[PDB]
């Protein structure tokens, strides 16, 4: 089966699932493959082919640092890349509902990974699924990560920042012009995406050139306001110099300094991104959105308070342990291998690997409000204090702000707490609900039967799927068949958000009230 793009011929591959077909067409170009003097520059056009371009099989993944805490570890290692490292990963994929679809409604999924790291191929982003049990058609983009990717020297072309960004805009540009042939509405289109993915969809709701290029959004566990999200000019600038110095490459013209950089091996950027920043750690964005001028106008926090921002529904949630992944990644006594049991001295040189550059009050005060303990003695007070602290502060209190301030400008807005640990989770239990692991329940994972999910956890994935997928369809994240629990509209005087869980979906309001007063009132001032 062959569809004819505005660009070239595309041949796809069957693929059977569920008793049905989908139809995949594995790595689409979107782009000039942004090599030699193209690297660091915005994503260029691409010109046409005269013969028939093969997408079977998953492109090259953009270059990027590889998690290497545990070897072997499905855990981790499930996140890493499961294609080639190349610069040329300007591609895409397009699940399409077997038979062919008529006008379908479009989603388009925008992997996370901090903006260093992350690939469409993975596993877990594997759209087949919800072709074929929604007849939604998915669409999945590579973009460009770490420095390669948002490198900044603001104004200047050769290295504008943000280029990442402008890859996934040229990619829903890409979908604008071609999806019809695909049997997709292109006025009919949802972004989504996961942590930086999330943060992602937030920024192309504040972006003009991106207001046209879609319809709805969906934000898993990530916004645009969350502390690692966006970089400001001070460290990216200060970046891009420790880079420079770094790799030989200091000079006083900074259109020479990115010559320079650009005759660099990729290797030898990616071995220097790490110590761009003092506070060197596995968790830093040392290359994220800036403000540009160009993807961005401002800062965004102004953009979101004075309601500059797409008019459009938006569905954004949080799980229920979004931080205890990143304790086992630098902070004192934690272990995937134990039960990570600390100390009161433990959580306090926690507190500084994750907060490093802020004063000894602004740490006691933390350590204040999230030790009032129910019990003094319960051993895991300690463990489960930082893996809140993390987690409230940079995905659950950021995501509900943004939530609150968005409703605020007159759009129905919705809010789930995913609670569900999965029954196949390979890192421990104190972990909990961990960051990363409702992706493979939106992605309908637990619907095949042959892979060791419960027969409830088939069950709410098939209820996430239709809530999904009728969100993006309709505006409006309803189960209403099966006597579900009827998704209230989140207010900013109620703040009703919905539960996900195998057992009992309920409806809650004002979620993590205390704690998001302390991050978001109180802490912005220390
Ligand atoms: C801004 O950058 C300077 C320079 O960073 C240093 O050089 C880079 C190539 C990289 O290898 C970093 O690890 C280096 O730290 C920072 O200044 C340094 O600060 C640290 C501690 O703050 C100090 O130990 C170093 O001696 C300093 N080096 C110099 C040359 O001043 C600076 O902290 C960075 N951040 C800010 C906010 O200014
Ligand atoms: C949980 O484990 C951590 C990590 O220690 C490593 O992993 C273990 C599973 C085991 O293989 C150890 O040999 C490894 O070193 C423990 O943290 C260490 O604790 C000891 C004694 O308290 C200390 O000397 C080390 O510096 C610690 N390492 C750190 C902080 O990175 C932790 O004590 C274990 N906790 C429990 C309750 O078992
Ligand atoms: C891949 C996925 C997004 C689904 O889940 C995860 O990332 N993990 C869950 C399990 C551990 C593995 C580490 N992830 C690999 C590299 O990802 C990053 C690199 C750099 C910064 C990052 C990230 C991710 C977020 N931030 C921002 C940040 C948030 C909070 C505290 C400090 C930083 C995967
Ligand atoms: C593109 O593919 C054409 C047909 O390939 C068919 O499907 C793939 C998955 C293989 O199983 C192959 O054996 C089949 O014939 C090729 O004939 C054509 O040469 C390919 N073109 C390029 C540029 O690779
Ligand atoms: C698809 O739906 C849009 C409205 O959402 C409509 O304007 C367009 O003509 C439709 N295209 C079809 C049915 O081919
Ligand atoms: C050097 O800097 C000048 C401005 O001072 C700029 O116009 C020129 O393009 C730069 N040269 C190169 C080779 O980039
Ligand atoms: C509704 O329940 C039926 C079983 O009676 C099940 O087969 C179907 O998948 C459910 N639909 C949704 C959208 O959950």
């Amino acid at each position: 089966i062959i569809i004819a793009t505005k660009n070239g011929k595309v041949r796809g591959m069957q693929l059977t699932v569920f008793g049905g077909t989908v139809t995949a067409f594995l790595g689409i170009p979107y782009a000039q493959p942004p090599l030699g003097r193209l690297r660091f520059k915005k994503p260029q056009s691409l010109t046409k082919w005269s013969d028939i371009w093969n997408a079977t099989k998953y492109a090259n993944s953009c270059c990027q640092n590889i998690d290497q805490s545990f070897p072997g570890f499905h855990g981790s290692e499930m996140w890493n890349p499961n294609t080639d490292l190349s610069e040329d990963c300007l591609y895409l994929n397009v699940w399409i509902p077997a038979p062919k679809p008529k006008n379908a409604t479009v989603l388009i999924w925008i992997y996370g990974g901090g903006f260093q790291t992350g690939t469409s191929s993975l596993h877990v982003y594997d759209g087949k699924f919800l072709a074929r049990v929604e007849r939604v058609i998915v669409v999945s983009m590579n973009y460009r990560v770490g420095a390669l990717g948002f490198l900044a020297l603001p104004g200047n072309p050769e290295a504008p920042g943000n280029m990442g960004l402008f890859d996934q805009q040229l990619a829903l540009q890409w979908v604008q012009k071609n999806i019809a042939a695909f049997g997709g509405n292109p006025k009919s289109v949802t972004l989504f995406g996961e942590s930086a993915g999330a943060a992602s969809v937030s920024l192309h709701l504040l972006s003009p050139g991106s207001h046209s290029l879609f319809t709805r959004a969906i934000l898993q566990s990530g916004s645009f306001n969350a502390p690692w999200a966006v970089t400001s000019l001070y460290e990216a600038r200060n970046r891009t110099l420790n880079l420079a110095k770094l790799t030989g490459c200091s000079r006083e013209n900074e259109t020479e300094i990115i010559k320079c950089l650009r005759n660099k091996d990729p290797q030898e950027i990616l071995l220097n991104e790490a110590f761009v920043v003092p506070y060197g750690t596995p968790l830093s964005v040392n290359f994220g959105p800036t403000v540009d001028g160009d993807f961005l106008t401002d800062m965004p926090d102004i953009l979101l308070e004075l309601g500059q921002f797409k008019k459009t529904q938006i569905l954004v949630g949080v799980n229920k342990d979004e931080g205890t992944a990143f304790l086992v990644y630098g902070a004192p006594g934690f272990s995937k291998d134990n039960n990570s049991i600390i100390t009161r001295k433990e959580f306090q040189e926690g507190l500084k690997i994750f907060f490093p550059g802020v004063s000894e009050f602004g740490k006691e005060s933390i350590l204040f409000h999230y030790t009032d303990w129910v019990d003094d003695q319960r051993p895991e007070n300690y463990r489960e204090a930082l893996g809140d602290v993390v987690g409230d502060y940079n995905f659950i209190c950021p995501a509900l702000e943004f939530t609150k301030k968005f409703s605020e400008w007159g759009n129905n807005a919705f809010f789930y707490y995913f609670e569900h640990r999965s029954s196949k989770l390979p890192w421990p239990e104190w972990m909990g609900v961990m960051h990363g692991y409702e992706i493979e329940f939106v992605f309908g994972l637990p619907l095949e039967r042959r892979d060791q999910y419960t027969k409830a956890e088939e069950i709410l994935s098939r209820s996430i799927v239709k809530r999904w997928a009728n969100f993006a369809k309709y505006g409006n994240p309803q189960e209403t068949q099966n006597q579900s629990t009827s998704w209230p509209v989140f207010k900013s005087t109620e703040q009703k958000y919905l539960t996900l869980n195998t057992e009992s979906t309920r409806i809650m309001t004002k979620l993590r009230a205390q704690q998001c007063r302390f991050w978001t009132s109180f802490f912005p001032k220390v």
